[PDB]
């Protein structure tokens, strides 16, 4: 009935992988909010990047008005997300 995605969520700024489950049913805006807590940085300046559950960067969702079911996000994926307000990306 509810629809949850595992991922493994990387940042730039944490050497951390986190694995976590999230409902596929909600925004990204809500995803990354969560990321944002954690990274303290905000939405703009916080870039999120898809890979893939394969291997392959797919491109960069950055759309939250859909649902991550919609963007077809699903599970197994990993979530990078970056801060570029640090200029950090290497």
């Amino acid at each position: 009935m509810t629809e949850v995605y595992d991922l493994e969520i990387t940042t730039n700024a944490t050497d951390f992988p986190m694995e976590k489950k999230y409902p596929a049913g909600m925004s990204l805006n809500d995803l990354k909010k969560k990321l944002e807590l954690v990274v303290g940085t905000t939405v703009d300046s916080m870039r999120i990047q898809l890979f893939d559950g394969d291997d392959q960067l797919k491109g960069e969702l950055t759309d939250g008005a859909k649902s991550l079911k919609d963007l077809g996000v699903r599970d197994g994926y990993r979530i990078h997300a970056v801060d570029v307000t640090g200029g950090n990306e290497d």
